[PDB]
C-alpha cells in the first residue's frame, strides 16, 4: 500500500518532515516514531509502528508508562532528514519550563484508535511546545512547500499560536514573510473566518491569515470536526487552506490563490526552521492535539492531497478512551482519602475557595463533612471524563488556577470548563483513581503540604516535587460524609 509520504513522493512533492506518534506515514517505515521520558527514573524509551508502515505500539507506551507519568520527549522525522521536533527553546516569548523552554507533552492526553487499535497523539496544553531549528531540505525563500495535519478540531482557544510548518531558525520575529505554518484556533487578532470558529489559518508572521485580505475572509469556515484535516501549500505568490474531516470525505479549498497584498509577503523569506505548538518567536499560550503532518518541498497537487485525505480516512480516527481504574457514575457522591503513608485519615476538603486535606471522621462537623463530599457530575469540557461539585456550595466545582485547586463558581465558559474537568486513571500507587486534568494531562490532584493542587511530577512548581509523587497523587474512593 501507500501510505501519506508514499504517495506525495509519487507526485514528485516528496515529504522533507514528517511526524506522527500514532503511525508511519510511509509504508516502508519501522523505525522509531516517537520518544517517552518517564518520572520514576526519568530514563527514555522508543515507540516504533507494531508493523512496517503500521500503528504506533500503545501496549508498549502503556507497559513503560506504568505506576508513572510520560512527556513525549521527541517526534521523530520519518523521512531520513534528521528533522525531529524537540522541547522547544525560549525565543522572542520565554516559555514556562526550565530556562524559558516550553513544556514537554503529556503522552496519555490525546487517546484514539486507527481501525480499532489504540495510539496516542500530542495534547498540547499553553506553554507547551516543540521546534528544530537545524532542519535541512525543508523550504526556504519563495520555494515551494506544502505540509498538513490531523488535529483536534474541539481542543483550541485564541491565544498566540497554535502552529505547525516553517519558521524562523532565531526562534524571534525577523518579520512579515518569515513563516509559513498551519494555525488552528479562534484568535481573531489578526484574520478569521465565518462564525464563531475556530479556523484553520496560515501564519506568515505579524498575520494569521483566513485567505488574501486581512482580517476576516468569508471563504474560510469554521471547524466542527472532532479530527480535522488541515492541508497549506505556497509557492511563488500562491498559497492554498484546504480542509476535510479527517474521519470521511474529501478536502474542500477555503483559500487558493496569491499572495495578500500586504507589504512583505511576496515573494516570502522562509526561514525552514520547523514547530509545533508555538508560533515562531515562541508565542506559547496556545493549545491543540496534533496526531500526523508532513512538511514538503515543492507545491503539492490537489490530486496529490487528494489521495493523502483518502489515506487519512482509510486510517479510521476515532476518540479513544480518557479513563480508567474505579471510576465514577454521574450524580454519585464520594469522599477522597488520602492514600500517602502518614496522612491516611485526611480527605480531599475545603476551608471557602481553598481546596485542602483535612482528617474526616464519623465525630467531625457536619460542616466539615460536607466539605468533604464532592458529587461527580459529567465533565463539563469532556463528557467521558468528571468535574466535582461541592456539596456545601452546589454550582461550585474543583478547577485549577495558577496550578492550585480552588473551589469556584462555574461562571459559563469555556475556559471554567476546561479547568474543571478531570480525567480518572487507575492510581499511580495502586490505591483508587488518580485524577489528571484534562487540560493539562501532565498534571493530578497533588496534595503538598496539605493542599491540593494540580502538579507534574516534576517540574519548575515547588508542589511538583517527585518526593511521595506516585502516593499524593492517588485517592480512594469511599461513600460520602454527607
Ligand atoms: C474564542 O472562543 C471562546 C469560546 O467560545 C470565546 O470565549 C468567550 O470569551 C469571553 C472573554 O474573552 C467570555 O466573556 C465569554 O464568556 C467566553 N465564552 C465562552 C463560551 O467561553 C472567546 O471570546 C473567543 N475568542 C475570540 C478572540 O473571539
Ligand atoms: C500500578 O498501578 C496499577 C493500577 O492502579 C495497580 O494495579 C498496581 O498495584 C500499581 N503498582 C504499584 C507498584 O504501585
Ligand atoms: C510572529 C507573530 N507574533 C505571530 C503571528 O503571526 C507569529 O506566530 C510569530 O512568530
Amino acid at each position: 500500500s501507500m501510505g501519506p509520504c508514499d504517495i506525495y513522493e509519487a507526485g514528485d512533492t516528496p515529504c522533507v518532515a514528517a511526524h506522527s506518534t500514532t503511525r508511519a506515514l510511509y509504508s516502508s517505515f519501522s523505525g522509531a516514531l516517537y520518544q517517552l521520558q518517564r518520572g520514576s527514573d526519568d530514563t527514555t524509551t522508543t515507540i516504533s509502528p507494531l508493523t512496517a508502515g503500521g500503528i504506533a505500539d500503545a501496549s508498549a507506551q502503556d507497559t513503560f508508562c506504568a505506576n508513572t507519568t510520560c512527556l513525549i520527549t521527541i517526534i521523530y522525522d520519518q523521512s531520513g532528514n534528521g528533522n525531529h521536533l524537540t522541547q522547544a527553546p525560549p525565543g522572542g516569548f520565554d516559555g514556562p519550563d526550565t530556562d524559558g523552554y516550553d513544556n514537554l507533552a503529556s503522552a496519555i492526553g490525546a487517546p484514539v484508535t486507527l481501525n480499532g487499535q489504540k495510539a496516542y497523539g500530542v495534547f498540547m496544553s499553553p506553554g507547551t511546545g516543540y521546534r528544530n531549528n537545524e532542519a535541512t531540505g525543508t523550504a526556504t525563500g519563495d520555494e515551494a512547500e506544502g505540509m498538513y495535519a490531523v488535529l483536534d478540531g474541539t481542543h483550541y482557544n485564541d491565544a498566540c499560536c497554535f502552529d505547525y510548518g516553517n519558521a524562523e531558525t532565531s526562534s524571534t520575529d525577523t518579520g512579515a514573510g518569515h513563516m509559513e505554518a498551519i494555525y488552528l484556533g479562534n484568535s481573531t487578532t489578526w484574520g478569521y473566518g465565518a462564525g464563531d470558529g475556530p479556523w484553520i489559518m496560515v501564519d506568515m508572521e505579524n498575520n494569521l491569515f483566513s485567505g488574501a485580505d486581512e482580517g476576516y475572509n468569508s471563504g474560510d469556515p469554521s471547524i466542527s470536526y472532532r479530527f480535522v484535516t488541515a492541508a497549506v501549500k505556497g509557492g511563488a505568490d500562491k498559497w492554498a487552506i484546504r480542509g476535510a474531516n479527517a474521519a470521511s470525505g474529501s478536502l474542500s479549498t477555503y483559500y487558493s490563490g496569491a499572495r495578500p497584498d500586504y507589504s512583505g509577503y511576496n515573494p516570502m523569506s522562509k526561514e525552514g526552521a520547523i514547530i509545533l505548538g508555538i508560533g515562531g518567536d515562541n508565542s506559547n499560550g496556545a493549545q491543540g492535539t496534533f496526531y500526523e503532518g508532513v512538511m514538503t518541498s515543492g507545491y503539492p497537487s490537489d490530486d496529490t492531497e487528494n489521495s493523502v485525505q483518502e489515506n487519512i480516512v482509510a486510517a479510521k480516527y476515532v476518540v479513544g478512551s480518557l479513563v480508567s481504574g474505579p471510576s465514577f457514575t454521574s450524580g454519585e457522591v464520594v469522599s477522597l482519602r488520602v492514600t500517602t503513608p502518614g496522612y491516611t485519615t485526611r480527605y480531599i476538603a475545603h476551608t471557602d475557595t481553598t481546596v485542602n486535606t483535612q482528617v474526616v471522621d464519623d465525630d467531625s462537623s457536619t460542616t466539615l463533612k460536607e466539605e468533604a463530599s464532592w458529587t461527580v457530575v459529567t465533565g463539563l469540557a469532556n463528557s467521558q471524563c468528571f468535574s466535582f461539585e461541592s456539596v456545601d456550595t452546589p454550582g461550585s466545582y474543583i478547577r485549577h488556577y495558577n496550578f492550585e485547586l480552588l473551589l469556584n463558581a462555574n461562571d459559563g465558559t469555556k475556559q471554567f470548563h476546561e479547568d474543571a474537568t478531570f480525567c480518572p486513571q487507575a492510581a499511580l500507587n495502586g490505591e483508587g483513581t488518580s485524577l489528571r486534568s484534562w487540560s493539562y494531562p501532565t498534571r493530578y490532584f497533588r496534595h503538598y503540604e496539605n493542599v491540593l493542587y494540580a502538579a507534574s511530577n516534576g517540574g519548575v512548581q515547588t508542589f511538583d516535587s517527585k518526593t511521595s509523587f506516585n502516593n499524593d497523587v492517588s485517592f480512594e474512593i469511599e461513600t460520602a460524609f454527607a
